Formats: C-alpha cells, structure tokens, sequence
C-alpha cells in the first residue's frame, strides 16, 4: 500500500465547506508543504498570503467570476511568485508548490480548490489591490480551504492515448 | 502519522542512479500520478513521452544544460502540453502533473529530478526535434527516473518570512 499515491489519486477540487475555521496548525502544514516544492536554481521565489479578513475575502469573491466560493470560507491561501527572484520559473515553482499544498490538504481531511489569478489581468488587478501586493509579486492563484461539507469523488483522468514512447 | 506529508517533505532532486532500469509498472504509476493533477477548465492538456532510446537520452544530455544525468539513466519522462487544448494555462497544469510525478517517484523509492526545458527556446527546440513533437505540443521538462545511487538529503526550505497575513 502506498498512501502518497492514494492521496494523489483521490485529490479533488472542493468548492463547498463546513462553517468551521481550519486550525492554525493545519494552515501552517499546508504552507510548509508548499515550500517543500522543487525550485529552478533553488531560488525559492514563492510567497504565501493567508487571508482570513472577511471584507477582503468577500471583495475578491465579488470580483472573481470563478472564485465565488471565497464568500463561503473563513480562509484562503494566495500563492504568489517573486518575478525579480525568478522571472523565467516562478510560475513553474509556484505551480509545484500549489500542488504540494492541495495534496497536503487532501491528506489532512481538508478540501481546497486552485482558482486561477495569473495569467488574467482582471483577476490579477483585484487580488493585487485587495492584498496590497508589490509590483514584483505576482499572484498565481487563490486557494480557498475548509472542511468539506459533503462526500466528494475524484475524477479518473487516466488516458493511455496521452502516453507516447520515444517520440510523439 | 501522515505519510503523504512525509513524502512531500522528504522529496529531493536525485541526479545519480544505480545502473539498472526501472520496472514498467512503476513508470506507469508515475504517469497515472501525473494525469491526476488539477487542470484549468479540466482541459487535461498533458502528454507524456517515455524515453528509453539511448541516442535520444544522450542527445538531450548533450544539448540541454544541467541535464547530464540523462546519460546515466535508462529512462526519462518528458512532460508536454497541448497548446490548442489549453493556450493560456497548459504549463501550469503540466507543472502540477510534474509535481505529482516527482512525489510518486519518491513514494516508490525512486529518484527523479525536474530538468528545465520550458521556457527556453533553444532547449524547447532540442527536445522538439529529438522527439518529433508537433508544433502545437510544447515540452515542459525532462524527468530522468532511477533507483538512487546513494542516500540523499532533503532541503528544509521553511521560511516564516515568506508567510504573510491578510496582505503583503
Ligand atoms: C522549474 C524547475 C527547473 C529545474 N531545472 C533543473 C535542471 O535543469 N537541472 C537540474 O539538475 N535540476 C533542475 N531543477 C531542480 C532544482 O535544482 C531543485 O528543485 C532545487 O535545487 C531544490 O532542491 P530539491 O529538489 O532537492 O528540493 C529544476 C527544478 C524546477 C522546479
Ligand atoms: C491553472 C488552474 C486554474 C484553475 N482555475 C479555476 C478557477 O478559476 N475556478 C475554479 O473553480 N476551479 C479552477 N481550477 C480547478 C479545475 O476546475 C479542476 O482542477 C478541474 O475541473 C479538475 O477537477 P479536480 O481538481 O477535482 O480533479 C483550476 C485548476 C488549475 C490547475
Ligand atoms: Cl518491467
């Protein structure tokens, strides 16, 4: 039995949460998981914003068409990249960090969903505004987290036709 | 005890391998792990090239910087994205897929490393011409896989200065 592989295969996007907040110890483990990502030339260009402010969460919800569930959580994490530290890899490093965070969540009985910010200038504008992100800090995503309100089922995405040998 | 977190925190880039091939069933599980990634609009734009041809591995080892370990493995997995399927987010989706693949490797006692291809045009061209990739298919990386030659140490990347509360 491989519990890591099981978490990987059972992870799903969770968009509905119980009312209760997530414990600070669990939030910190989510962050620590993200920071364990690999990183081009080990620059470590990620920055994590833990957002619990009701007004900010609601304002972002009301400006992000595919992130309306921000109104229905008490906490979200915004993964950002520092474009001075890694102008050609922050979006790769931070995507790997994001995936660690989502797996960490699944592993601790939490629900989470990756909602895009970058590369959409309208989404970037509101997130940068509400969180006072400096010009060299680019928000990749908003990740609401919470205890799942119901049983959710993973997608089975295996497709042998997306496997190739020695060339296309 | 959280085995998934344990794997996340103990993953490291492994660049030195036992001179022996990896079981096909393990390679398949790597790819299944990759395919389980989240995907913008569920467009699943990933394509995986399993590379066992010696000349292909050696040619990429020669042409790519920081890719010398390709000479020392029997097999590598090249993660690619279909830009017609996901023109704005393929490389984000494919980075999440890549991180699943790396974690899967670590969980099965294998060693792996992300070697950079995207976003460097000269690197992209090497991989494209070696693997006969159609123009709408972009190579993200090359991931050599093997049994680790030696015990390797993970990095502790935790830094509280990269954690922010309610904004920058
Ligand atoms: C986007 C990206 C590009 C990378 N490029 C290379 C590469 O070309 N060659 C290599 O040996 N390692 C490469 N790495 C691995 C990093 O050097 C490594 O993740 C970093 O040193 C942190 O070490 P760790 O993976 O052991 O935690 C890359 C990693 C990422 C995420
Ligand atoms: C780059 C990226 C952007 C995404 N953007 C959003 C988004 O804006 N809103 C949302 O509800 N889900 C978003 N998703 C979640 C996807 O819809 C989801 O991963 C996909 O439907 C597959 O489902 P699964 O995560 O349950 O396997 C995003 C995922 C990725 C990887
Ligand atoms: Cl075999």
């Amino acid at each position: 039995e491989n519990q890591t592989l099981e978490t990987i295969l059972n992870r799903k996007s969770v968009r509905k949460y119980k009312d209760r907040p997530v414990e600070k110890e669990k939030i910190d483990k989510l962050i620590r998981a993200g920071m364990a990502a690999p990183s081009s030339r080990d620059r470590r260009p990620w920055e994590f914003i833990i957002v619990t402010d009701r007004k900010a969460l609601d304002t972002m919800a009301e400006g992000l068409p595919f992130a309306r569930m921000l109104k229905e959580t008490r906490q979200a994490i915004v993964v950002c990249g520092d474009t001075i530290k890694s102008s050609n890899a922050w979006f790769l490093d931070c995507s790997a960090a994001s995936q660690n965070l989502l797996l960490a969540a699944e592993s601790m009985g939490l629900g989470a969903v990756w909602t895009a910010v970058y590369p959409y200038p309208d989404r970037i504008e509101i997130v940068r505004k509400e969180l006072r992100l400096p010009d060299h800090i680019m928000p990749l995503n908003v990740i609401p987290v919470g205890y799942p309100m119901q049983k959710e089922t993973p997608k089975n995405k295996y497709n042998v036709q997306q496997i190739h040998h020695n060339g296309w």
